[PDB]
């Protein structure tokens, strides 16, 4: 697994921040009505022409816009579309991953749309807190098993249950590194936690069963039951004593700097 230099981590600070940036400079535009395609223009043109970076999904493997939106039953990788338009209720995902001076900022948030369900802003809830857990858990020496047996644990006791697809990843020069950060228990995952290693963790989260289904169109994933799925990201480095996130945004309620020492 890579391990990142004082510098690498600095341009991943860079990228990190502004890939929490986009974030924070869309949030006034979702709103009821909006269109999802409008809304990966506006955070195309923002990376590129304010940025001054790109957007590292635009292309990826043929994937055809800049940013994966996701509503309701969608788990991941929604299509930004000009007909699909925001109503009342939804919980919507946005996932950016920006590449700025060679090195990768990938996060993600939930919004809700209007006037919230209480079952979306519970699943929503849920799934940030779960995060956040494993975020607190992050250290030298501890074993990404333990993280990811933390996750399912807790979000199974809220009836609500853990997409084994997509993990989180290493990140850095690239895009998708080793290790894969699994959200859920596996005898697989022996993975030390070192200083200096990046990563994300992203749990996806389903208000009903686990199991996905890929639309015909090749990319966007849905729950099979048609449960609403929600999903938040960030990027981290392992410090010598905890970790520091590098995506964090105004709304986060988790320090960027988690320190283990006394
Ligand atoms: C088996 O399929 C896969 O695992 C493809 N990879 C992913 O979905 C990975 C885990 N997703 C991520 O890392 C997301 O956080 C990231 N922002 C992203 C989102 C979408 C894509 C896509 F490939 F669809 F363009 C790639 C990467
Ligand atoms: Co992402
Ligand atoms: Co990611
Ligand atoms: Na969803």
């Amino acid at each position: 697994i890579s391990i990142k230099t004082p510098e690498d981590i600095e341009k991943m600070r860079v990228a990190g921040r502004l890939a929490a940036e986009v974030l924070e400079m869309i949030e006034p535009y979702v709103k009821p009505g909006v269109s999802t395609g409008e809304l990966d223009r506006i955070c195309n043109d923002y990376i590129v022409n304010e940025q001054h970076a790109v957007s590292a999904c635009l292309g990826y493997h043929g994937y055809p816009k800049s940013v994966c939106i996701s509503i309701n039953e969608v788990v991941c990788h929604g299509i930004p579309d000009d007909a699909k338009l925001l109503k009342d209720g939804d919980i919507v995902n946005i996932d950016v991953t920006v590449i700025k001076d060679g090195f990768h900022g990938d996060t993600s948030k939930m919004f809700i749309v209007g006037k919230p369900t209480i079952m979306g802003e519970r699943l929503c809830r849920i799934t940030q807190e779960s995060l956040y857990l494993a975020l607190r858990m992050v250290k030298p020496g501890i074993n990404l098993r333990e993280i990811g047996a933390a996750i399912q644990k807790f979000v199974e006791a809220e009836g609500f249950s853990v997409v084994r697809e997509y993990c989180g990843h290493g990140i850095g020069r690239g895009f998708h590194e080793e290790p894969q950060v699994l959200h859920y228990d596996s005898r697989e995952t022996n993975v030390v936690l070192k200083p200096g290693m990046t990563f994300t963790i992203e749990p996806m989260v389903n208000a009903g069963k686990k199991e996905i289904r890929t639309m015909k169109d090749g990319w966007t994933v849905k729950t099979k039951d048609r449960s609403l799925s929600a999903q938040y990201e960030h990027t981290i480095v392992v410090t010598d004593n905890g970790c520091e996130i590098l995506t964090l945004r105004k709304d986060d309620t988790i320090p960027a700097i988690i320190s283990h020492d006394e």
